[PDB]
């Protein structure tokens, strides 16, 4: 049963995602976070091996949940008359990339560096996993402010990868990438590096690049904030109006700009502590 099995605590939040609850388990006082959706409000629906009707969001995160990773775990799930129930990992003490930067400003490039390099890592788990997110941006990642760590959350909207065509869309639109807005068409790995693009940018900046579709379709690129050059090139190169211009994620990796990356716990030590 779940609520002899997890004592709920207060509130974190709600929106599309449905409501958060702080939570311990019981057994052995794990931190978790308990999301409950009503069955009304969801959209995507899949199945377990087992053929048990479940939601999208449940396939996809017992695919990415396997072994350590940048990804916040599904711990546990539970189905109820008019919702589903998900149990998930949760770092202490823990804040929001959104919470982060709207509080601190645009981040010093070590530190942007750091972050950066852990969503990419993060992505390419999710990849491999036949995984794709469809929602990267700051609210959706977690920073794990004494190990200096980044998880992602919310695979809400995602999908299963594929290599053909994707014509829904349901995530953050100012994230969206400009073949989307033009054509409701886009590939799946080229459309993250538009929103890695994109987070990039907010995170040296402090803000996103783009508010209106016309901006997003123009892609001009303007800095209000100093940014190195070498910073710049990766951000315009992610944000490439034709996809076939963005780079791999190898590319990106291996960027000048990505070279010489701090290990979590010292970025933790320098910037979080």
């Amino acid at each position: 049963p779940l609520e002899s099995q997890y004592q709920v605590g207060p509130l974190l939040g709600s929106g599309g995602f449905g409501s958060v609850y702080s939570g311990i388990r019981v057994s052995d006082n794990l931190p978790v976070a308990i999301k409950h959706v009503e069955k009304d409000r969801i959209s995507d629906w899949g199945e377990l091996p087992n053929g048990t009707r479940v939601p999208m969001e449940v396939v996809l995160l017992k695919k990415v949940s396997s072994g350590f990773s940048g990804v916040i775990r599904l711990l546990d799930w539970f189905e109820r008359p008019d919702s589903f129930v998900l149990i998930l990992e949760r770092p202490e003490p823990v804040q929001d990339l959104f919470d982060f930067i709207t509080e601190r400003g645009a981040l010093q490039e070590e530190l942007a560096r750091s972050f950066f390099w852990q969503v990419l890592e993060a992505v390419r788990h999710c990849h491999n996993c036949g995984v794709l997110h469809r929602d990267i941006k700051d609210e959706n990642i977690l920073i794990d402010l004494n190990r200096g760590e980044l998880k992602l959350i919310d695979f809400g909207s995602g999908a299963l990868l594929k290599d053909t065509v994707y014509t829904d869309f349901d995530g953050t639109r100012v994230y969206s990438p400009p073949e989307w807005i033009r054509y409701h068409r886009y590939h799946g790995r080229s459309a993250a590096v538009w929103s890695l693009g994109i987070l990039l940018y907010d995170m040296v900046c402090g803000d996103i690049p783009f508010e209106h579709d016309e901006e997003i379709i123009g892609g001009q690129v303007f800095f209000r904030q100093r940014v190195s050059s070498e910073c710049q090139h990766l951000i315009r190169w992610c944000l490439a109006l034709r996809p076939s211009d963005r780079p791999t994620f190898e590319e990106i990796q291996n960027h000048p700009w990505m070279q010489d990356v701090l290990l979590p716990q010292e970025t933790a030590e320098i910037h979080l502590h």
